C-alpha cells in the first residue's frame, strides 16, 4: 500500500540513446534482419508496481512486450527478439538486475536511476550495451 524504493523506476520512459546495441545483439545471437529493425526502435517503457508485482511494458514500432513478475521469483519470458528464456529479476542495491537464461547461455540486463535518466546496461559475456531512457 505505501511507498517502496522500486517507485523511482515507476513511470513512462522514452529511449534517447543506444550504444553498442548491435554488437550486444550479435553476441546474444539475434539474426540480421531482427537486429536492424530492433536497433531502429525508440521504445517507450512503462514501469508500474501493484502490491508485490512489478510490470515492465515496452511499446515500439518493433514489438510490444510486457512482463509482470515478483522480485526473486523466476518466470517465463518471450523476449522482443523471440528467445524463450527463464528470467529472474532482483533488486540489488537499488539496481534492478534481470538475468535471462536459455540454451545454456545467459544475459544480464541491469536498470538503474542516474540523474533524471533510467540507464539500462545489457551484458552478454564481454560485450555491454548502454541504453538511456528519459521521462516521457
Ligand atoms: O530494453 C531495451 O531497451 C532492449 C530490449 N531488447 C530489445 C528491444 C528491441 C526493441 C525495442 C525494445 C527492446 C531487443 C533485445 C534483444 C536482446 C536483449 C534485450 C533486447
Amino acid at each position: 500500500r505505501g511507498s517502496h524504493m522500486c517507485d523511482a523506476f515507476v513511470g513512462t520512459w522514452k529511449l534517447v540513446s543506444s550504444e553498442n546495441f548491435d554488437d550486444y545483439m550479435k553476441e546474444v545471437g539475434v539474426g540480421f534482419a531482427t537486429r536492424k529493425v530492433a536497433g531502429m526502435a525508440k521504445p517507450n517503457m512503462i514501469i508500474s508496481v501493484n502490491g508485490d508485482v512489478i510490470t515492465i511494458k515496452s511499446e515500439s514500432t518493433f514489438k510490444n512486450t510486457e512482463i509482470s513478475f515478483i522480485l526473486g521469483q523466476e518466470f517465463d519470458e518471450v523476449t522482443a527478439d523471440d528467445r524463450k528464456v527463464k528470467s529472474t529479476i532482483t533488486l540489488d542495491g537499488g539496481v534492478l538486475v534481470h538475468v535471462q537464461k536459455w540454451d545454456g547461455k545467459s544475459t544480464t540486463i541491469k536498470r538503474k536511476r542516474e540523474d533524471d535518466k533510467l540507464v539500462v546496461e545489457c551484458v552478454m559475456k564481454g560485450v555491454t550495451s548502454t541504453r538511456v531512457y528519459e521521462r516521457a
